[PDB]
């Protein structure tokens, strides 16, 4: 099913997901995403560093803008020994969204690697749900 036939201004700022988490991101001119993430759930307290990338020249045919970012869940307060990656697309307009699927991998022994990774889906909006 996979194949092949500003974003910057739209992405930069604060976003909120359906769990009550807060994303604070700056999109750089050459594809960088940098900022912080605060999770409303899980083994998390305060803000965590986030870094990622986005397509800085997306298609102009009504398609979304591909992007992704990572948070390692270690900061000055807690270390969950886990990291999450969100993969998705930014959809602009009056009801802008970042629609993502997210993998959360915990450090495990080899015996437990089969249960290392969660998959979920987060939808981000510019106003709090
Ligand atoms: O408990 C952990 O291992 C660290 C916190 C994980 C929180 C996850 S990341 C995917 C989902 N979306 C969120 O905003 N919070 C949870
Ligand atoms: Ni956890």
């Amino acid at each position: 099913h996979h194949h092949h036939s500003t974003a910057e201004a739209g992405i930069t700022g604060t976003w909120y997901n359906q769990l009550g988490s807060t994303l604070i991101v700056t999109a750089g001119a050459d594809g960088a995403l940098t900022g912080t993430y605060e999770s409303a759930v899980g083994n998390a307290e305060g803000s965590y560093v986030l870094t990622g990338r986005y397509d800085s020249a997306p298609a102009t045919d009504g398609s979304g803008t591909a992007l992704g970012w990572t948070v390692a869940w270690k900061n000055n307060y807690r270390n969950a020994h886990s990291a999450s990656t969100w993969s998705g697309q930014y959809v602009g307009g009056a009801e802008a969204r970042i629609n993502t699927q997210v993998l959360t991998t915990s450090g495990t022994t080899e015996a437990n690697a089969w249960k290392s990774t969660l998959v979920g889906h987060d939808t981000f909006t510019k106003v709090k749900p």
